[PDB]
């Protein structure tokens, strides 16, 4: 034992070192403080993570921190690779990886910024996860929905609406063709909509939307609290009314309480929409944060049935190689790396379950082909105003959102160049339906 | 009804709008797109936080849209205010908060960045909120420690130690002085050091320690796990074996699993002591994200008896001014805004317990002046690497840092200016001291911008 402090790159730095398949692998973008040489920042945000800290102490000695340290393995310009042994993890426990990997390394003096930009989760640690409850596949079967892109929505106002005119819009959406309706992420329990009341009121539409429309519906009834319990009580009365669907915000609510409901929904036999309120707080900026690729593999570690990735083309920020790149890693078995899509690793998903992409946000009819282009069948399209915005209101918006969905899926299928037909696409399916027509007119001067 | 899309400040912004004592607040730094003006980025994140959506939809109409959506009322500079009705918000609920308040606005194409300064929970909205569990006058009579902060410890590596060698440094520091000590905010239960074996050891030593010193001694046992059932077998277990203290990390567990942790302390008598682990993914930049000051504001209404504050001088950022602003939200009644400190509102705490602040993080006894100054009496101070690295291991560190803590105390209660005379405190206490004698010689050098 040498008491005093040591450089962090003495210990944590291992150019040399080869990762094993049971390694976590952690891909960082750091910025140094001025001054602190790349080789010791990426090796204080290894030590900071796993064992070390700021000095030397005698316990050191009362275990072999090579079996159990992180090592920066690589460094290629600002970007750090650290490779974690699978000791160090709880089985099962998306709130560990989190407590270890940005638990406190984002906050140092001697790195003035950090972004995770990727993590190859290992097939070991990956098999002591669910994954999601229900799948693509089996998801498609309880809807008796295929070939094509299910449409969905969010019923506006987000807030303000009784439970009985809330029902009314749901209603409305269902019977004029949309597969799904949601609450809005802040829709909870409020004065104006308790949950309870809402509840009710809903699946009284759902079921009669599907029996004037002959169509399996659902509606992702938002049990998101403010405690684990109360989330529970919501979800067991979504169950008692004979829903297929609940909502929850799993980054607000939080990844432990997240669990929770993934447990639940499994058990009743209740699929999970999983919405990603607060993620644009630390992974928009590109110098700083969690970029959201390594949410969606938590995600679908836990198990979600479907989480938004981003329209590209809508009112919210979203790459489209790094959207086409995430919807890789929620829906295929195995995703090879790929730096233009910012995919630093191979993962391998260990037979877990894929999860629906869903595309939401400031979208309309004139973004149908791209959508179509970018997600292919496997994704929700959620358009809220561009449903009750129609000028005719929200019945026929939504047989305007599906039949222009339709149409492009059998665009597609015909072999057609749908983004460079895509407007001839939209005008013939307009040519036998007025509700497209009218939304191609109110929205065609509407671009971000 | 007129379809079609409207700027967003049409409806959004209202500048003559007077605030109500019940409305909630929030204070934004908003950096909008090149071209999108201030006033229609502001708007934006008042809309789509609240009541609005892209384009105008028929079903506004049946509602009444001026009673509930929330109004951006003011800007100066980059800073929009902006009003939310009570009626917005689900009770005792904080996922409710960040689900409007921070749950999309921060991902638009028209707003390239943005940040949450501060938010007033107005007076009748944190009264459904039960706060801490204990507190900080109800810790003290527990701890029977009273006129002094109170000192603890993170114990090192922060993984790989076995349960038994875990313990052992337990035993070492708490013997040593500390008055309390804590597992790593990512020990949790793994192959090397399961939770139940730590669990039953590190209590062992915790009694033993508070035996031969007789002082009461706390381990702040990390309860923090993968749901939320798992957390409370876990607590129920820490309770089983007359802990003191559970300790979660609220951010990475989360705040709805958090409150479920909060609820189980207060029914069994244990304190609860919260990690901020994550906080700095989204609380660090200047120009986007949550700053910490509403973060501990959450924390407080939740109900934690400690969180994280930083340290300001020792290896974490954390600026002064914010941390002093920071202190007086987690600890008093009332605090009046104060601009030069990042408080945009006054905060009336309804009568809710205040919360311990802990300054930990690369701190050693040269730091204690700073600190004491900093803080005050009602803080914890945590030394990790501070005390397993001193020449002599835990044991004379501990005491080196129990020393320094007291001396310095000591020193200010006799009248003297402890940040003047700082070096000359310590220096005086060192020469009875050898504990700290060689705690100051070995980390004399070590400084942190
Ligand atoms: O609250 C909203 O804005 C939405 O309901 C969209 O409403 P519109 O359909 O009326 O735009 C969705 O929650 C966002 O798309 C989520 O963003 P993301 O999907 O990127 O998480
Ligand atoms: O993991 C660590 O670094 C610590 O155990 C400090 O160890 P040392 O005492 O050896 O530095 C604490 O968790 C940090 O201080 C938390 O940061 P903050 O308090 O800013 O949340
Ligand atoms: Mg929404
Ligand atoms: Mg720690």
């Amino acid at each position: 034992y040498e008491a005093g402090v040591r450089p962090y790159r003495e210990t944590y730095y291992d150019p040399d070192y080869e990762p094993k398949d049971t390694d976590l692998l952690c891909a960082f973008r750091i910025t140094p403080k001025p001054g602190v040489p790349m080789e010791e920042a990426a090796a204080a945000v290894a030590a900071e993570s796993s064992t070390g800290t700021w000095t030397e102490v005698w316990s050191n000695l009362l275990t072999d921190l090579e079996r159990y340290k992180a090592r920066c393995y690589r460094i290629e310009g600002d970007v750090a690779y650290i490779a974690y042994p699978l000791d160090l993890f709880e089985e099962g426990s998306i709130v560990n990886i989190m407590s270890s990997i940005v638990g406190n390394v984002f906050g140092f003096k001697a790195v003035q910024a950090l972004r995770l930009e990727d993590m190859r989760i290992p097939v070991a640690y990956l098999k002591t996860f669910p994954g999601p409850p229900t799948g693509i596949q089996v998801e498609r079967d309880r809807l008796n929905k295929y070939g094509r892109p299910l449409l969905g929505g969010t019923i506006k106002p987000k807030l303000g609406l009784s439970a009985k005119e809330y029902a009314r819009v749901v209603y409305e959406c269902l019977r004029g063709g949309l597969d799904t309706t949601k609450d809005d992420e802040n829709l909870n329990s409020q004065p104006f909509n308790r949950w309870r009341d809402r509840f009710l009121y809903v699946m009284e539409a759902v079921r009669k939307a599907e029996a004037e429309t002959g169509e399996r519906k659902g509606h992702w009834l938002n049990v998101t609290a403010g405690s684990t319990e109360e989330m529970l009580k919501r979800a067991e009365f979504a169950a008692e009314l004979g829903s297929r669907y609940i909502m929850v915000d799993f980054l607000t609510a939080g990844f432990a309480a997240f669990a929770s409901v993934r447990r639940w929904a499994r058990e009743n036999g209740l699929m999970l929409h999983c919405h990603r309120a607060m993620h644009a707080v630390f992974d928009r900026q590109p110098n700083h944060g969690i970029h959201f690729r390594v949410l969606a593999k938590w995600l679908r570690m836990v198990g979600g049935d479907h989480v938004h990735t981003g329209t590209v083309v809508g009112k919210l920020e979203g790459d489209r190689a790094e959207t086409l790149g995430i919807a890789d890693l929620l829906r295929e078995d195995y995703v090879p790396a790929d730096p233009g899509r910012g995919l630093f690793f191979d993962q391998d998903w260990a037979g877990l379950k894929p999860v629906f992409p869903v595309a939401s946000g400031g979208i309309h009819v004139w973004h149908v082909p791209d959508l179509v282009s970018i997600f292919g069948d496997d994704a929700f399209f959620l358009f809220g105003g561009g449903t009750h915005g129609h000028p005719r209101g929200s019945r026929a918006g939504a047989t305007a959102n599906r039949v222009a969905v339709e149409a492009v899926v059998q665009a597609r299928n015909e072999g057609r160049d749908i983004l460079a037909e895509g407007r001839e696409i939209l005008e013939e399916a307009a040519r036998s339906c007025p509700e497209l027509r009218e939304a191609m007119e109110l929205w065609g001067d509407v671009k971000f």
